[PDB]
């Protein structure tokens, strides 16, 4: 219904605390089905799908829905990839409104090892990189990039400008557009500090295609970039690559750890 997917519905009344999961870059919350199978029986789960805007603007849409569904709390918020950033943003908004947030789970939602500057120089370097790949892939020499026109466009306007040159089945255009926009959303996220507990499940590395797009993701800090914003930070190493973190077998380890946290939350209510 709308942007909320029901993965496992909560009972008519009572029951366990729901897990709210948030979509990853370029995908939907169906990716959380393996995690769900590794959580306690009868754990409700609701997935928040894509909405438009900056991270804060998206959280402004999610947070009223979170409160409509769960009221005062307790809130358990989880996400892989972009979803981790969205969950974190929702935790800050809920906490601001005095709601009880008991768990924020970031599944390999790791910041770039060096801050990604949001400057005209970086816009130029980014698009020079993209053009070079376009030339080796589509086997076409590409002329001078109109830097002045690009540098005054939002990310959404930049892809519109790109679709023009191209002039693709609508389905392929929608997937590339939303994946590009969701990834840029990760790049430009401005993280605010959070004073609750955050659990970061950390893989060993980003995938090669990710690193080719933005080489700053080739390096990971021990705290995944979150320690300066989060004082109460716990990191759970899971190994492997980012893309595998959401799936079996690695998700079993995320799920075992998260199940224990949920059990404690349940005991603290009871
Ligand atoms: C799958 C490779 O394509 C990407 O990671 C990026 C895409 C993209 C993916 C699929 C289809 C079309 C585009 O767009 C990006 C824009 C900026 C950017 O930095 C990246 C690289 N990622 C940013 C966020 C990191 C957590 C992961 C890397 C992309």
């Amino acid at each position: 219904d709308g942007f909320v997917r029901t993965l496992r519905a909560r009972p008519e009344a009572g029951g366990k605390v729901p897990v709210f999961v948030f979509h990853p870059a370029g995908g939907s919350t169906v990716v959380y089905e393996p995690l769900l199978g590794r959580l306690p029986a009868d754990t409700p789960m609701y997935g928040f799908e894509r909405v438009e805007g900056s991270i804060e603007e998206r959280a402004q849409q999610y947070v009223p829905k979170l409160i409509e569904m769960q009221g005062d709390g307790p809130y358990v918020l989880v996400g892989w990839s972009l979803g981790g950033v969205l969950a974190y943003a929702c935790a800050i908004g809920l906490r601001r409104l005095g709601k009880d947030v008991r768990f924020v789970g970031l599944i390999d939602a790791v910041r770039a090892g060096e801050e990604i500057p949001q400057t005209k120089e970086e816009i130029r370097k980014r698009w020079d990189r993209y053009a070079a790949f376009a030339e080796k892939t589509f086997n076409v020499t590409i002329p001078a990039i109109p830097y002045e026109q690009l540098e005054e466009l939002d990310d959404e306007g930049q892809v519109r400008f790109v679709l023009d040159a191209v002039s693709i089945p609508a389905g392929i255009i929608e997937h590339q557009r939303t994946s590009y926009l969701d990834n840029r959303a990760i790049d430009t996220a401005q993280i605010q500090p959070y004073d609750g507990h955050v659990t970061l499940y950390m893989a060993d590395r980003y995938h090669d295609d990710a690193i080719m797009f933005e080489p700053r993701y080739a390096v990971r800090q021990p705290d995944g970039g979150w320690g300066e914003y989060v004082s109460d930070l716990e990191v759970v190493p899971i190994g492997g690559e980012h893309i595998q973190a959401i799936d079996e077998p690695i998700i079993a380890k995320v799920g075992e750890h998260m199940s224990r946290a949920l059990g404690q939350i349940e005991a603290d209510r009871t």
